[PDB]
């Protein structure tokens, strides 16, 4: 049930970026994987040109690593399923939109727990205080994700018809769900950013491998 319109091919053997994606800020294509962050203090951005009109359920997963750098940081990975008529233009929050409508997922460490993947969701009307991010937080689980040899398979699933349910999977395992959380529909855009900040003078290189994105569950 696979869309390839919204979805990242194979990588490996792609030698330019792929029509329906756009990339921004230091974000590049190295070597199979879209390479967003890798000198000290860089950002990047990797998002899809159209936008998806979400009517019905979804199952969306991301393949991503982290590499050349074990230990705490305030930089991260974050992704979007956020509503707006175009590829949002703030750049405030991981080098994302700090005023969001609909589903940040953010990976790092800088929090009570450390490493973690944590689910947030704000409306549009008033950005988010970023210094609350950790107490704000509808749902998360502990994390390990720095270095790991592997990459790791973030799978979000959103059952409309089961009561809505957004259930998030980090390698089959259960990271968290709710049914706390209903989309409106609309035009919904899907990316991912991120930034390794300043701290220890760090160069946490994020990778993205491949994404694919399935209408239903």
């Amino acid at each position: 049930k696979l869309s390839s319109d919204y979805s990242l091919p194979d990588l490996i053997n792609t030698r330019k970026v792929p029509n329906n994606w756009q990339t921004g800020e230091q974000a590049s294509l190295e070597e199979g994987r879209i390479v967003l962050t890798s000198n000290q203090n860089s950002k990047g951005s990797l998002w899809l040109k159209q936008g998806f009109d979400l009517k019905d359920s979804f199952t969306m997963e991301w393949t991503f690593r982290s590499v050349g750098y074990s230990g705490q940081t305030d930089g991260g990975i974050s992704f979007w399923f956020v509503q707006d008529s175009n590829i949002p233009r703030d750049k405030q929050l991981y080098n994302g939109p700090v005023n969001y409508d609909g589903l940040q997922l953010l990976v790092d460490n800088n929090g009570p727990l450390g490493p973690t993947l944590r689910g947030q969701l704000n409306d549009g009307q008033k950005p988010v205080d970023k210094t609350k991010i950790y107490d704000q937080s509808f749902a998360s689980c502990l994390m390990g994700y720095q270095d790991s040899s592997v990459p790791s398979t973030i799978r979000v699933t959103y059952d409309l018809e089961d009561d809505n349910l957004l259930k998030v999977q980090v390698d089959n395992k259960v990271c968290f769900q709710t049914r706390k959380v209903r989309f409106p529909s609309g035009s919904y855009r899907i990316g991912v950013t991120a930034q390794n900040g300043a701290v220890n003078n760090n160069a946490e290189s994020f990778e993205i491998f491949k994404m694919q994105f399935f209408n239903g569950v």
